[PDB]
């Protein structure tokens, strides 16, 4: 079997990567947990086995076959090239390698073929992007895609473990202490790295990540550029508004598309239902539609509210929901690792294409 | 001065109607609070005065100059025509009279001119519609509007007092008792009238009101049809997705528009800032944008995240936030009443144009 390393094992995604690996089919002979120096020495479970957390260093990757990175862009930038040098195949959850031409940006149901020519690093797309790709690929295959307009309803777990705890504290201070939401103190959201912080309790924050030069945030721009790479079509127009809402787990998306050819709605529903990873939850007569709370804990992407635009001949609206820590992150990574195993792609890379930092 | 009646004084909107009337310039000689049999006999404050709540009847409107209705569509359907017959001018918050050709559907900053030919009933648009009209009207005036695509982030107070309490209860059960959101019992949301109910706590429900025969909800279709009437242009293409989120007060909206002529973003910002009732909150360098929690308690509509589409030349995205109980409901109604006073339009209507349902 393989030696599998989890880099960032203590975090929000890291905990779910452990769960996904525990339930995986991957033949694992040895599992290692990697994090920062402050977590080194602490014990963490794998099934009913005790694993000691190690510090992530340049020389900590010898003997490793697969490394699952989920410890922030900074950690992947520094240590992933050393992993590749050690013969590891890296699956990275961070944004750092996503737009590198030598790095496949993969959603297994959409572009597994991109894995074949990998150079030691496979990039997982952004959580908000992934679920959109699963929903839209079956539509693109049959009727094409001209444009996408998306407004997101994103969970706080997307910003990490700290953001969950901040959201929970704030809500308790309003409900238990009677503090007005506008008077709350915040330290993480909307973006930990940014200059100012705002409450999320009873709020909708139209900022995820930091702002770019064109007044869109990096989150919105990631959705644009990642879609183009994943679907291998730069002509697809994509514009996004990414919003954080008071939900702990699971992202929701209001998605508008225009197809190249008129796509009958009942055929659209059937195509999405037949697509691997996508579940049709669409029966308005019985108020059936995807819901954040129902999606939590599931690997599937749930699609509903499918209806044609009231005016645009080729326009379609839909509602897309998936667990941001699973398909949005940890499950997508483990699924990639499983696909790599299937295709005999877990082996050292001879040519090193990534600069050592 | 006027005798003013508040119909549905005990509800979520009613409480804000009282606050808005207390802070109003309207000369009020007498205030009357009307509700259902459930609240009749109880007492509510108007400033310092104790006002006894009365049961709403067909005969309750004698001597009333202005009646502000926010007590459900059935209440307006049953009693508003009797108020008009009695000589009252009605301002209605419900959906019942909104699409009636004899009824002005008014946002004062957009179409106050429609008030002049009123027949005793003036309709307030839906809360989600109003704030979008305030944000978009200045844009339409200069560059026109071809289409609108909107996804809403709506507060639970939109569904009434019971919905607020249900949301607070559910959140307290999860955060204090450790109840799983999936295990929560719901009774009201997404829609009180509909067959099935779902938890809102840590959830996003893509249903507001009930579904229509075209698979859009009534909320989504009201945004479409109300826009066309308010802006007096049936050619404006409008499609909406309306979603309830775990917020008590203030709706937020992600609005996409395509203009008729290219509208420079810096000029769009300036036009919105200059428009009465609209406040520009747009400085991304300092992370300034409209926020639900900041809009609560304010009559203004806040607009930000204004940016052109990445591909469509005439496309613009923006973020619109307003208190759904104020500009979305109570303040719009009071503002209409004040405008009626300004234009000398508070007087009886001679010809009855609305069916009496209790004959
Ligand atoms: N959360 C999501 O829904 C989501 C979805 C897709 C992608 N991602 C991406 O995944 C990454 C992690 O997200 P998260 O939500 O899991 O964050 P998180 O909860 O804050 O966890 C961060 C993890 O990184 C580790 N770490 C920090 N600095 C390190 C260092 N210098 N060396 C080694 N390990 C270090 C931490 O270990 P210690 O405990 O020792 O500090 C911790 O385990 C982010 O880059 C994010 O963009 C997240
Ligand atoms: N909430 C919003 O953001 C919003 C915005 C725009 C428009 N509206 C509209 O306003 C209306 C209600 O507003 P809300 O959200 O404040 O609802 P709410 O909190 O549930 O209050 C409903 C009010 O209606 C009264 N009522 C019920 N049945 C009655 C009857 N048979 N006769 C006389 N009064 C009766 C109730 O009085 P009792 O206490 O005696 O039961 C109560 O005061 C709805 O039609 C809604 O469409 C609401
Ligand atoms: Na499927």
């Amino acid at each position: 079997g393989y030696t599998v390393a989890v880099v960032g094992a203590t975090g929000a995604v890291g905990a779910q990567m452990i769960k996904m690996l525990e339930e995986s089919t991957l033949p694992i002979d040895k599992i290692r947990y990697l994090a920062s120096a402050r977590s080194a020495g602490k014990s963490l479970k794998f099934k009913d086995q005790d694993i000691t957390i190690e510090e992530t260093t340049e020389t900590a990757f010898e003997g490793v076959d697969i490394a699952l990175f989920s410890a922030g862009s900074s950690t992947s930038a520094k240590y992933a090239p050393y992993a590749v040098k050690a013969g590891v195949v890296v699956v990275d959850n961070t944004s750092y390698f996503r737009q590198n031409p030598d790095v496949p940006l993969v959603v297994p149901e959409v572009n597994a073929h991109a894995l074949d020519a990998h150079n030691g690093i496979i990039a997982c797309p952004n959580c908000s992007t992934i679920q959109m790709m699963v929903a839209l690929e079956p539509v693109r295959q049959k009727w094409g895609l001209d444009r996408i307009i998306v407004s997101t309803y994103q969970a706080v777990s997307g910003a990490g473990m700290g953001a969950i705890l901040e959201t929970q504290r704030e809500l308790r201070e309003v409900l238990n202490d009677g503090v007005k939401p506008c008077d709350l103190h915040a330290e993480i959201l909307p973006s930990g790295g940014d200059k100012k912080h705002y409450p999320i309790a009873f709020n909708a924050l139209p900022q995820i990540d930091v702002f770019t030069d064109n007044d869109y945030t990096y989150e919105e721009m990631k959705m644009t550029k990642e879609t183009k790479k994943i679907m291998e079509d730069d002509s697809i127009a994509v514009s996004a508004t990414c919003v954080r809402i008071p939900v702990l787990s699971a992202h929701s998306e209001s998605v508008y598309i225009e197809t190249k050819e008129v796509a009958p709605i009942e055929e659209v529903k059937a195509a999405i239902a037949a697509f691997p990873g996508a579940v049709l939850e669409d029966d308005v007569a019985h108020q059936i539609y995807p819901q954040a709370i129902n999606a939590v804990g599931s690997r599937d992407t749930f699609v509903g509210r499918i209806r044609k635009d009231l005016d645009a001949e080729k326009g379609i609206h839909m509602w897309v929901v998936s667990d941001n820590l699973l398909k949005g992150a940890a499950w997508n990574s483990v699924q990639i690792a499983e696909t790599l195993h299937e295709r005999g792609l877990v082996r050292p890379t001879a040519e090193l294409k990534f600069e050592l930092k």
